[PDB]
């Protein structure tokens, strides 16, 4: 139940990636495009022209990167 406003276009997921390097892609299409995200030099040219200009900037790196999830989440939906 929404109301109607822009229509979207088609898109393929090769390119959905764009919006993944750049921060702003929600955690449920993060793992459905995540399978085309597999070994795919298409995927990796569109992936490391945004890290050409984004990971450009010497003093920001990462040395801890723990991978941990709440319990809370992931309810018992269906
Ligand atoms: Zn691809």
């Amino acid at each position: 139940l929404v109301p109607r406003g822009s229509h979207m276009m088609s898109s393929s997921p090769c390119d959905q990636l764009q919006s993944f390097a750049d921060g702003d892609l929600p955690p449920m299409e993060a793992q459905a495009f995540g399978q085309h995200l597999a070994d795919c030099e298409k995927c990796q040219v569109e992936l490391t022209r945004l890290l050409q200009l984004d990971q450009l900037g010497r003093g920001y790196i990462e040395r801890h990167g723990p991978v941990d999830i709440p319990w809370h989440a992931l309810p018992r939906n269906r």
